């Protein structure tokens, strides 16, 4: 058993991304034949040093899971990653709180595997690029670099929203992501400025390599509305350390080991 490589020998670069056709999971699982139960993978050929945990916050987009699925497990295959899928799944109809299911896919994550790294990824981006490892780096890594919906370019130079990856220290260094933004927007610039007082910085693929396409219904060319960061600096330094990690709560609905993936249904509240 030795160690796997510096980068990976089944890497294929550049990728056709696309979403016509559309995919059924049985297909998908006789495709990912090395795929375990729950959406885990260990490689046979090597030993891989990231034990990788990838986290998508979701509720009610099954469609747009399946083709996240269906490119997905190839690709993380090819990346040797030792990995599982965690889709957290918001129960209940009150506004949307990503950064909350994330800290729960967190926590929850790790009472199945010793995972030492962690991928949070929406369920509509995949990454044209196989060479944009979903891995944990020195520093924290942003992985959807340059979206299509957004022309192939960074929004702003501190944007850490679509895909990004932290290390289990990386993430319990900024208490995790706060738990109340709720759908208001502007947890990914508070999670920015987390990382930013606890002196980190972002890591990044080139733009090229970081390409990434969002799972777009039919064929829409309309690049979207630019969004502007929130200015919420001085507010993150204040509640950092008392809203995330250690104030999490949460109760555990149901967990489903579904062939490719983990199903985690939660209740997490409502905005007071």
């Amino acid at each position: 058993l030795t160690a796997c490589p510096e980068e990976s020998p089944l890497l294929v670069g550049p990728m056709l991304i696309e979403f016509n056709i559309p995919v059924d999971l049985k297909l998908i699982e006789q495709q990912n034949p090395k795929v375990k139960l729950g959406g885990r993978y260990t490689p046979m050929d090597c030993i891989s040093p990231h034990k990788v945990a990838i986290i998508i916050p979701f509720r009610n987009r099954q469609e747009h899971l399946k083709y996240w699925l269906y490119y997905l497990h190839p690709i993380l295959q090819r990346q040797q990653l030792d990995y599982g899928i965690y889709v957290i799944n918001q129960a209940g109809e009150s506004m949307f709180n990503r950064a909350k299911l994330l800290n729960v896919g967190f926590k929850e994550a790790l009472k199945d595997y010793d995972y030492n790294c962690f991928v949070f990824s929406d369920v509509d981006l995949i990454p044209m690029n196989d060479h944009n490892t979903y891995r944990c780096f020195s520093q924290p890594r942003h992985i959807s670099v340059a979206m299509d919906k957004f022309g192939f370019s960074l929004p702003y130079v501190q944007y850490f929203g679509g895909v990004s990856a932290l290390s289990k220290q990386q993430f319990l260094s900024i208490n995790g992501f706060p738990n109340n933004y709720w759908g208001w927007g502007g947890e990914d610039d508070d999670i920015y400025n987390r990382l930013a007082f606890r002196g980190m910085s972002v890591s990044r693929p080139n733009a090229v390599i970081g390409k990434c396409r969002m799972i777009r219904h039919s064929r829409d060319k309309k690049n979207e509305p630019n969004p502007q960061r929130f200015d919420r600096i001085a507010h993150t330094k204040e509640t950092m350390l008392s809203d995330g990690l250690n104030s999490l709560t949460y109760m555990v609905l149901e967990v489903q080991r579904y062939p490719l993936y983990t199903k985690i249904t939660v209740d997490i509240g409502t905005p007071s």
